[PDB]
């Protein structure tokens, strides 16, 4: 049992509710919230800067520091950093970026990162300003993360759309 609640169960190990990452994260205190991060870890908009405002800018601190030290990620890779006051981790995850012209064959690669992790709290990959379509985003989610994932769409349309569409 685990303290995720009002999700609509889509397979054996997803799950999805009309929810904000933000709102959901302060609530539950999830061991992993998923960052849309991008390689730079510049949480400017999107899921990466409602989660970065949401740490009064701890969370741009910190990967500030990352970067120094280690230099950008991949698209399609990810890093565990902390979750601040919203989780116990943050998994920074960069899905390819449509409004960029990065591989959409990418998308596989990031949430293959989500397997790392036993239980997650999550939005869907490379959807909203990452400009990928959240239909297909979630049919890779699916198809590959095998650990339990709690998705947070935070447009109630979309959800309903997702939900309504899904195979
Ligand atoms: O403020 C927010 N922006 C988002 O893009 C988003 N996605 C899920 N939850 C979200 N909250």
């Amino acid at each position: 049992v685990n303290s995720f609640s009002g999700y609509l169960k889509l397979t054996d190990n997803v799950y999805i509710k009309n929810a904000d990452i933000v709102e959901e994260a302060k609530k539950v205190k999830p061991t992993v919230v998923v960052n849309a991060a991008n390689v730079y870890l510049k949480h400017g908009g999107g899921v990466a800067g409602a989660l970065n405002k949401a740490t009064n800018n701890a969370m741009q601190v910190e990967s500030d520091d990352y970067i120094a030290t280690n230099g950008p990620l991949k698209v399609g890779g990810s890093c565990v950093l902390s979750g601040h006051n919203l989780a116990k981790h943050c998994l920074h995850v960069v899905g390819p970026n449509v409004n960029k012209g990065e591989d959409i064959q990418l998308l596989k690669s990031a949430y293959e990162n989500f397997n790392q992790h036993e239980v997650l709290l999550a939005p869907l990959l490379s959807a909203g300003i990452f400009g990928a379509d959240p239909i297909h985003s979630l049919r890779v989610c699916v198809d590959t993360v095998r650990t339990n994932v709690y998705l947070a769409v935070f447009d109630k349309n979309l959800y309903d759309k997702l939900v309504s569409s899904f195979l």
